[PDB]
C-alpha cells in the first residue's frame, strides 16, 4: 500500500490524519492509515445526507412554501386567517415568497380580515444541532437551517470604521432587515489592533448587541450575520410585502405548533433534489444540508422532525443498502457538530454505493471538481496534472479540520476512491490565520501517489 | 517502553488514546503512545490553570465582593448609590451576599436615596470560552464563571410529570429564585415518548421556555438550570436581600459597564487560594477554574480580562517557567472548549514540573486520591490494589472524552507522572449513557502495567 505514514511527516506536528482509498476497478485497498479511527468528518458529512435524500426523498422532491386559509373570500376580503406554511426551503429568496404573496392579490384578495399564521410543524425540536459551537452561531454559514428560511436566513450591516483610534465605528442595519443593532465597536490604533476582537451578543426577538473594536477601515464594508428568530423575521417581512402589495392586514402574528389545517390558496415549490443536492455538495452548502437531513426523517417517520430523527432515518435508509455504522455519531446532515465522529472506512463505504450506483443515483456530478469548480476550484495541492480536472471530491472545513471524500481516475484508466481527514491541524493561535502550505504538499504527493500507484 | 497499541484493542472500536508517562526517579519515559498528537484535555486543562494560579495569584489571593459608595451616611440614610463590586467569586453563597449587605444596617444605614451600581469591570468581553457548546449553556455544570456568580450561578426547578398522558407537566421553581421557567410540556404515552424531547429555550431576562414532551415519571423530574443573564439575576437578589433587611430602596438598578469609584463601606473575601484550587482539582469545578483564568490575567496584565487574554498571561506565565505549548490551543481554564488542543506530552511536562516544585506548590494534595476522593473515589479501573490508595490523577471528562492525568507510586517505590487522553470514545447512540465497561478494562491495565514495569 501507499505509505501514508511517511506523507503525515510533512504535515504540522500535532495533527492527525486518517486515509483510507480503493482501487474500485481491481476491490483492493490502496492506503490503509488510521482507516477505523473515529474524526471529525466536517462538510463531508453531507456525502451521507446526499445518499440518503436521493433514496427517501427522490428526484422530484421540491420544498413547498404555501398560503392557506379557512375564511370565505368574499367582496374582496379574505374572512379569516392567512396561513402561511413553511417546510424548510433553504433555496427561498425573499422575491419568491414577494411573488406567492402576490397570489392573493390575483385572486381579488385587497383586505385579511383575520390574523397571520405560521405554519412550521415539519420540523420539530431545536434549529440547530446539538454540539454546535455557541459562537458561530451569528455568522452567516452557520444561520438556523429552520422551517422559514428567507434569503438563506442571512442579513448584513453597514459599517464604517474610518474613524480615529477611539472613535465609535458606526453600524447601520440595511432599510431591508427587520433586525436592530445595538452596543458600541470602537477603531483600536494599530498596537490594539491584533489583539481586537468584535463580540456579538444575542438578545430576543432579533436584536443583537455589538462590542468590541475593530482596527481602522477607510472604505464602509458590510458584514453578515445570521438570523436568530426565523419565524419572527419571516413574520416581519410578511407583513412587509402586504403592506407592498397593498393587501390590508391588521391582525396578530399566531406561531402555533401544529399542522394548520386549511384550504390551499396558493403555492410555490422549490427547485427539485438535483438542484439542492448539486448546490449542497459544489458549495457546501449547511442549510441546505440540514433541511434535507430532516426533510428525509418527516418524509420517512411521517412526523415533524427533530436533528435526532434526522440521525434515526439517514442511519435506517442507509443499514438498508448494506451501510455499516457501528457507533459513529452523526448528529446532523452538515458536518457541523464538534460531536460527530466518523472513521475513514465508513466514509469510503458510502462512497464506494455512490461509484457502484451511479447509474441510478447521478451524484459523481455533485462532487466539486479540482481546478475547475465548488470548494476545490483552486485547491493548492489539486490544481496540476495529473490531479486537475481529474480529482473529484467534497471539501471538510472547520477550524482545524482539512478533509477530502472522493474519487480520482488513476494512470490505468481505473477509478480510485478515497477518504481523506485531517484533524487537530494548528500552525498559530486561535484566531490566527492557518498557514496552508503544510496541507499543498501534503495533499500533492498523497493524490499523485494514489495516481501511479 | 509499555505496548499500549494492544492495550487500547479494549477501548471501543474508533477510539484513539495519546498516552504518556515518565519514571521521575529514573527520568525514563516508560510509555510514550501518540504522545505528540493534539487531542481534547477536557478538564485535565485545570493542571495549567492551577499551576499559573499558584504562581501569579499566590496562597493568599481570595477573591473580593464588595460595598462602596460615594454619598455620606446621614440620618440612617445613605445619601448616595449602592456600589456592589462583583470580582468573580465562584464560591459566593447567597448567605454570604445577605451577610455582607446586612453591614450595612450595623453601620446605621436603613435606607438607600439613590441607585443600586453593580461594578463587574474586572471582567470583560464574553462570560463563555469560545468553542464551548451551545446546548450545554442551560445546564449547570457549564453555568457562566462571570463576575456576578451567587450559589454558583445554578438554580433548580421541578417539572411533576406524574400525570396521565396528555395532561400538561407542572413547573415549580422555588419562591427564592428570580427567574421564570415557563411553558406547556405534556406526558406523552408509551408509543409516542421514544419520539419526544424535553428542550428549553433561554429568553431575555432569565426567562426560560421548557417545551416538548416526556414520559409519564414515577418520581419528581429535576431541572437544575444554569443562570444566563448573571448581573441581572445578582441585582434581583441584592434588591431582594434589602428588603428583608429593612433597607429601603427606590431607585433604578444601573449597570454602567466601567469600574466605579467610592468609599469601601464593607468587603466580603472568599476562602483563600488553597481552599479554591483543592475544590477545583478534587471536584472538577468548572467555574472555579475559569474565574481563576481570568483573574489570573485581570492580575498579571492589570486590566479587565477577556478569554483570550486568560490564555496569554497561562502561557506567558507557564512559559517562563519552562513549559514549551507549541501550538496548542488554549481557550479556556476549564477546559470545556472544543477547540481546545493539547498533546499528552505537554501536559507532562506541566505534571513533572508540579512534581519538581511540590515543596513551594504544595499541589500534590489537590489532585483525586484513586478510591478515596475526588472525581476518581469510585473509578472502576483504579479501585483494587496496587492501583487503590496510590494513583492520584485530574480526570477529563466529556462528550466522547475519558483523560487522567496523575501520578502514581510503582512496584520499586519510585514516583510515575501519566497522561492518559481518550477521545473519540463511543458506545452507542449520541443520547445513551456510555458504557464505561470497555475504559475500566483498558484503564485497570494501563495502570498495572505502569505499576510493574
Amino acid at each position: 500500500m501507499i505509505n501514508v505514514s511517511d506523507l503525515t511527516q510533512k504535515l504540522p506536528e500535532g495533527s492527525n490524519a486518517g486515509v483510507i482509498a480503493k482501487n474500485i476497478n481491481q476491490n483492493q485497498i490502496i492506503a490503509d492509515y488510521n482507516g477505523s479511527t473515529f474524526m471529525l468528518p466536517a462538510s463531508t458529512q453531507k456525502v451521507f445526507t446526499a445518499v440518503a435524500a436521493k433514496l427517501a426523498l427522490g428526484d422530484q422532491f421540491q420544498f413547498e412554501t404555501a398560503l392557506l386559509s379557512n375564511g370565505k373570500i368574499q367582496n374582496g376580503n379574505l374572512d379569516g386567517n392567512l396561513i402561511v406554511s413553511f417546510t424548510g426551503d433553504p433555496d427561498l429568496t425573499r422575491g419568491q415568497l414577494y411573488s406567492l404573496l402576490a397570489e392573493l392579490k390575483k385572486q381579488g384578495i385587497k383586505k385579511i380580515n383575520g390574523d397571520l399564521v405560521l405554519d412550521t410543524s415539519v420540523f420539530s425540536s431545536h434549529d440547530r444541532g446539538l454540539g454546535w459551537i455557541w459562537n458561530d452561531l451569528t455568522m452567516c454559514f452557520n444561520s438556523p437551517p429552520a422551517a422559514a428560511n428567507i434569503d438563506n436566513n442571512c442579513f448584513y450591516a453597514e459599517l464604517d470604521a474610518n474613524k480615529n483610534p477611539g472613535e465609535i465605528v458606526k453600524i447601520n442595519v440595511p432599510a431591508q432587515f427587520p433586525i436592530q443593532v445595538f452596543g458600541q465597536v470602537y477603531v483600536a490604533d494599530s498596537n490594539e489592533a491584533p489583539y481586537c476582537q468584535l463580540d456579538v451578543v444575542v438578545h430576543d426577538n432579533n436584536r443583537y448587541q455589538v462590542k468590541g473594536c475593530l482596527a481602522r477601515q477607510y472604505k464602509p464594508f458590510g458584514l453578515s450575520f445570521a438570523v436568530q428568530n426565523t419565524d419572527a423575521y419571516a413574520a416581519a417581512i410578511i407583513q412587509r410585502q402586504l403592506r407592498k402589495l397593498g393587501i390590508e392586514f391588521n391582525g396578530k402574528v399566531l406561531l402555533p405548533q401544529k399542522p394548520q389545517q386549511g384550504q390551499l390558496l396558493a403555492k410555490h415549490l422549490s427547485k427539485p433534489l438535483p438542484d439542492l443536492l448539486k448546490k449542497m455538495m459544489k458549495k457546501s452548502d449547511n442549510q441546505i444540508a440540514d433541511s434535507l437531513f430532516r426533510a428525509v426523517a418527516f418524509n420517512y417517520y411521517k412526523r415533524p422532525a427533530s436533528f435526532q430523527l434526522g440521525t434515526l432515518a439517514v442511519k435506517s435508509i442507509l443499514q438498508k443498502q448494506g451501510i455499516r455504522f457501528g457507533n459513529s455519531i452523526l448528529a446532523d446532515g452538515s458536518g457541523l457538530s464538534r460531536h460527530n465522529l466518523v472513521a475513514p472506512k465508513t466514509m469510503l463505504s458510502v462512497l464506494e454505493y455512490i461509484a457502484k450506483n451511479e447509474d441510478k443515483l447521478h451524484l459523481m456530478e455533485t462532487f466539486p471538481i479540482a481546478g475547475v469548480d465548488g470548494t476545490i476550484s483552486g485547491r493548492g495541492g489539486l490544481i496540476s496534472p495529473p490531479l486537475v480536472k481529474n480529482v473529484i471530491a467534497k471539501t471538510g472545513s472547520l477550524k482545524g479540520v482539512y478533509n477530502l471524500a472522493g474519487f480520482m481516475t488513476n494512470a490505468r484508466g481505473e477509478k480510485v476512491a478515497f477518504v481523506q481527514f485531517i484533524n487537530g491541524y494548528s500552525t498559530g493561535d486561535l484566531e490566527s490565520k492557518t498557514k496552508r502550505a503544510p496541507l499543498v504538499q501534503f495533499e500533492r504527493n498523497l493524490y499523485n501517489e494514489l495516481y501511479k500507484y
